[PDB]
């Protein structure tokens, strides 16, 4: 109980960031107080709240959180955080409406005494921000912002840094954002992760790592990127003898390390663990919930591969239902909630829960992964909610960077997924050893430039069917979407798409290879698109349903407009 206090409860100071701000922007209140509490992370010991009300009478109950300021520096190859000042409490709010808001601060400590502030008035003006990310009501396959514009995630996993910490995100994120990226995923566990909140304890959260997460979230805000926060990873509940990067022996949850659990199975039902997990959720909502740059709360990385002694499907299902209900009830902004599985088809008993707003796939597969992706995307349409291919790579023991230095595997997956009806791109692993050093960002820029001018929410896109190839010298395959105005095609050479030795294509496209006929009413306009340079190659108006296929080396995109 490092941060305990034993004084009579009193507010000592309040600092307010700004009294005027824009819609969806951060409004931050700093609260200095004294009180009686053993653990500032436990609302039963001290409960700080901000109560906000808009001019329409809508109320927001925002939990406050304990905070330490730091100043970062780089000591050769590692980030070091110097504490600045005493820790204190903060409230972070974001207005969804414009106009005036009134708010006050309330604090209650373990004695039951309550203190409060005067009522303050702030004023909110219109801004450019599109709002929070939600499921689209127009097409359940996709996400939208509150303002109605689509959110198509394009990006990769960027889940932890090296010892350089936030200084790595300073490098990776600008490169991603300048190349069409608007998405990444970070891990808040296990305890070795850059942003690990439960580092030494499951009862108190790590203020240094929380500050690093603030820093990275703020960078995402400046770059218009949106983050999935993964709260826990399977390693925490996996025994050493079980392999796969196990961490149970080292995790703070285990009684050996000060936690409540005698074995990982007890995580799902242990009353003390459940209480502290809810405190962690409250801390995460308090500290990060305001941000429209939080795309989603993800409970678990690959919960199905915790120790088999600990995976009880009915218990894991009930825990997800209960935690999703709790998280939704305390999150004033109702961020999306998800969870993930290592097994590519997922766990229907969990994926079907209404509290999980979208489903995911993880897939590491070396052979015929294009067909595997299409098959999984077709299968998961049964859930009638968005599908994110949240992890993808070869099944090559992490050797993707040697097998495919040009990123053709990633290239094939991002085109296949976005033109098969997934909510966004397949999300690659290997951000630090592959995507960045091999400079693979250009693949994303080319795809973003192809999709960004179409409102996917309104096209009524369906997986392409009813096509017929007429090609004699090559085996060409297609992944496609057919909509009310556009047909989007990704054509690939089956004999070249899975070979990765040749250099990035850079050829002429003057020869006729063959044709593809589609079920559509002409006249149509056809645009041929180089998927490596990210540029239009050729435009052609046609009065028949037969699309000529121009020469290409590996793959080619075609955008067809019904006129
Ligand atoms: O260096 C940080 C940390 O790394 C841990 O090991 C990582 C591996 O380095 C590798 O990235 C591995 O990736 C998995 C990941 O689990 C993911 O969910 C997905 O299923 O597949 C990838 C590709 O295999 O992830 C582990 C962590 O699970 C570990 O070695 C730590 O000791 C070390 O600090």
């Amino acid at each position: 109980s490092r941060y305990k206090d034993n004084r009579p409860l009193n507010i000592l100071g309040i600092d307010i960031s700004k009294m005027e701000l824009g819609r969806y922007n951060l409004f931050e209140v700093s609260i200095f107080l004294q009180g009686s509490y053993l653990n500032p992370f436990d609302p039963q010991e001290i409960d700080v709240e901000g109560i906000f009300e808009d001019q329409y009478g809508n109320q927001y109950r925002v939990p406050g959180f304990f905070y330490q300021e730091y100043k970062r520096e780089l000591k050769n190859d590692y980030e070091y955080l110097v504490p600045v000042g005493d820790p204190y409490f903060k409230i972070r709010f974001s207005p969804i409406n414009i106009g005036s808001y009134k708010f006050f601060i309330k604090v209650k400590d373990k004695t039951g005494r309550e203190v409060s502030s005067d009522k303050y008035t702030i004023y909110v003006k219109e801004s450019e921000k599109p709002g929070y990310i939600r499921v689209s009501e127009k097409n359940w396959r996709y996400f939208k912002f509150d303002n109605g514009r689509q959110f198509l995630p394009i990006g990769a996993n960027i889940c932890w840094a090296t010892s350089k910490g936030t200084y790595d995100y300073d490098v990776w994120l600008p490169k991603c954002a300048e190349n069409g990226g608007n998405y990444f995923r970070v891990w808040l566990g296990p305890s070795w992760a850059t942003f690990a909140l439960e580092r030494e304890s499951v009862k108190e959260y790590d203020l240094k790592n929380a500050w690093k997460l603030d820093y990275v979230l703020n960078l995402a805000e400046k770059l218009n990127m949106y983050i999935m926060f993964c709260f826990d990873s399977y390693n925490e509940l996996r025994y050493q003898k079980e392999g796969a990067y196990p961490y149970w022996e080292h995790t703070p949850h285990y009684e050996k390390n000060g936690g409540p659990l005698k074995e990982p199975k007890d995580f799902w039902t242990n009353n003390e663990m459940i209480k502290y997990y809810k405190n962690k959720l409250r801390y995460i909502v308090a500290r990060y919930g305001y941000s429209t740059n939080v795309f989603a709360w993800e409970f678990w990385n690959q919960v199905d591969i915790i120790s088999p002694t600990a995976f009880v499907i009915g218990e894991v299902k009930k825990w997800h239902e209960d935690m999703a209900k709790y998280l939704n009830s305390i999150d004033p902004w109702k961020h999306l909630i998800t969870t993930s599985f290592a097994f590519s088809p997922g766990k229907p008993e969990i994926d079907s829960i209404s509290g999980l707003n979208f489903v995911q796939t993880h897939i590491y597969k070396s052979n015929r992964y294009i067909d595997a992706l299409l098959s999984l995307i077709a299968y998961k349409e049964k859930y009638r909610k968005p599908h994110l291919v949240g992890e993808f790579g070869l099944d090559a023991g992490g050797n993707d960077l040697w097998v495919d230095p040009n990123g053709y595997v990633i290239h094939n997956a991002i085109w296949t997924t976005i033109l098969s009806g997934a909510s966004g791109t397949a999300m690659s692993w290997w951000w630090d050893n592959h995507i960045h050093p091999n400079n693979l960002y250009f693949h994303y820029r080319a795809l973003a430039d192809f999709v960004k001018d179409i409102n996917f929410l309104e096209e009524k896109f369906e997986r392409l069917t009813n096509y017929k190839f007429n090609v004699y010298n090559r085996e060409i395959k297609v992944i496609g979407l057919q909509g009310k105005k556009y047909i989007l095609l990704w054509l690939y050479n089956a004999k070249e798409a899975y070979q990765y030795k040749k250099d990035i294509p850079n050829m002429d496209s003057s020869k006729f290879l063959g044709s593809i006929e589609l079920l559509i009413k002409p006249p149509i306009k056809v645009i041929y698109y180089d998927t490596y340079r990210g540029e239009k190659i050729k435009e052609l108006d046609l009065d028949k349903n037969v699309i000529p296929i121009i020469e290409f080396e590996r793959d080619l995109a075609i955008k067809i407009e019904l006129l």
